[PDB]
């Protein structure tokens, strides 16, 4: 199944190892899956982070293909580990590839795809946050841009805090900047911008879903020497429009 809409709350699992064919059956596709590292934890899906290791390595990386679109939006729950080591941040929750689905420091510069997916990280003097990670035709760096913008704007996100994001995504046109990004984090809007995603037409669509949990960062101190724990839930997809 390329689905256009899903509704995942894991409730029908035992305690216990997640496949990635159990993966397949409730995302229809799930790629990439690691399942040494997803395990379901009373009726929630649990996303292990590996000790003295980084991205892939240690994480989970799936991207979802999903019937292409125009228009997209995404609900679900996140909750750290209530004695989590936010150490220097990461990656973590459900997000969307346009058009080659630029990551991973490849930036979207040559108008041919873009994403959007969310971020943790700890500032030098200890403030931990949420932050956009988008890659799009006018990112200012090689790595994902953040628009400046954090949850929350001031203080830090907590441990243990079941944190309900909202992502919708729209396609823009051409070379204009009529796209969105837009990031709503326990009903507070952390990104709700205009934005470029591609200026080649034949890539302006919405091709997946990203569910990226990884620590990093490439430098060796964004790692933890502990495993490390991230709990989602109730992860709702909806297509809204296809506009050719
Ligand atoms: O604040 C600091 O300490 C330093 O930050 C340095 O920049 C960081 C960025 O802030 C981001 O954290 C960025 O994340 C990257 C990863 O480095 C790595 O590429 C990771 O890659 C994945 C990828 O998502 C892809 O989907 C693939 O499937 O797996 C990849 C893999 O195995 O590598 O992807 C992140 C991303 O997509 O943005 O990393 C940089 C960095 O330098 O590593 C820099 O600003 C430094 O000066 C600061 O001191
Ligand atoms: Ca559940």
């Amino acid at each position: 199944a390329i689905p256009s809409s899903l509704s995942i709350n894991w409730n029908n699992y035992a305690t216990g190892a997640y496949s990635s064919g159990n993966a397949a059956s409730d995302f229809g596709n799930a790629g990439g899956w690691n399942q040494s590292r997803s395990y379901i934890s009373d009726g929630t899906l649990r996303v292990t982070l590996l000790k003295n290791a980084l991205s892939g390595a240690g994480g989970l990386i799936s991207n979802i293909d999903v019937s292409d679109g125009t228009e997209y939006e995404l609900d679900y729950d996140v909750r750290f580990h209530s004695q989590f080591d936010w150490s220097r941040g990461g990656a973590v929750g459900f997000g969307f590839s346009i058009g080659e689905g630029n990551t991973g420091g490849d930036p979207g510069w040559d108008g041919n795809g873009g994403t959007l997916r969310m971020m943790w990280y700890q500032t030098d003097a200890g403030r931990v946050f949420f932050q956009p990670a988008i890659y799009h035709k006018d990112q200012p760096g090689q790595y994902g841009d953040t628009f400046g913008k954090s949850y929350p704007s001031s203080g830090s996100i907590t441990k243990g805090t079941t944190y309900h994001v909202h992502v919708y995504i729209k396609s823009n046109t051409g070379s204009n900047r009529d796209g969105r990004a837009q990031i709503i984090i326990n009903g507070t809007t952390v990104l709700d911008t205009a934005i470029r995603w591609t200026t080649n037409d034949a890539q302006r669509l919405i091709k997946n879903m990203t569910f990226h949990t990884f620590r990093g960062g490439s430098q060796t101190y964004w790692q933890s020497p502990v495993d490390s724990y991230i709990y989602y839930d109730n992860l709702v997809l909806r297509k809204i429009r296809l506009e050719h």
